[PDB]
């Protein structure tokens, strides 16, 4: 296994993959690694085995049809581990944790929201659809976006959320356009 953890990228109290040589701290996993569990796979062997389960799963989708899916447990699983992606760009750490807003001539979002919030909705299920998730997901670079207007900051929030628009069409197998 990898000597250091998939998400962050540094060593530590790590818990390895039994069906890949991935590694990961217990909360940087999303699920957080489970307690007790041999073998355990990790969450990329997860959705590979729903892929090799039914291979026609990866034919191309329409987004429209991708959001108004439930939250059944295979919906849940990708979309934690497309949040999973987004915290494996170092980047990620400008919108994990939650938000203030003081800075002239800019007023806060209406609806703050960052990732470890959608990390908590998550464990406790509270989305009922994909499109839930979804939203939240693409607030956190909306807000962003709007909050540092013409700061050269505002290129964060665009770069996050290219990260996870480009993990979103892979792991839901949007329709190439
Ligand atoms: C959809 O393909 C999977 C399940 O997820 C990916 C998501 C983003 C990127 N970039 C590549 C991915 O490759 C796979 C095979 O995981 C390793
Ligand atoms: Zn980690
Ligand atoms: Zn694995």
């Amino acid at each position: 296994n990898s000597n250091i953890c998939e998400v962050c990228n540094k060593w530590g109290r790590l818990f390895c993959c039994d069906t890949c040589p991935r590694s990961f701290h217990e909360h940087c996993h999303i699920p957080s690694v489970e307690a007790n569990k041999n073998p355990w796979s990790c969450i990329f062997c997860r959705i590979k085995t729903i892929q090799e389960r039914c291979p026609e799963s990866q034919s191309g989708h329409q987004e429209s049809e991708v959001l108004m899916r439930q939250m059944l447990p295979e919906e849940q699983l990708k979309c934690e581990f497309l949040l999973l992606k987004v915290y494996c760009d170092s980047k990620s750490c400008f919108f994990a944790s939650e938000p203030y807003y003081n800075r002239e001539g800019s007023q806060g979002p209406q609806k703050p929201m960052w990732l470890n919030k959608v990390k908590t909705s998550l464990n406790e299920q509270m989305y009922t659809r994909v499109e839930g998730f979804v939203q939240d997901m693409r607030l956190i670079f909306h807000n962003h976006k709007e909050f540092y207007r013409e700061d050269k900051f505002t290129r964060l929030g665009i770069q996050v959320q290219d990260i996870f628009e480009k993990n979103f069409r892979n792991i839901f197998a949007i329709q190439e356009t």
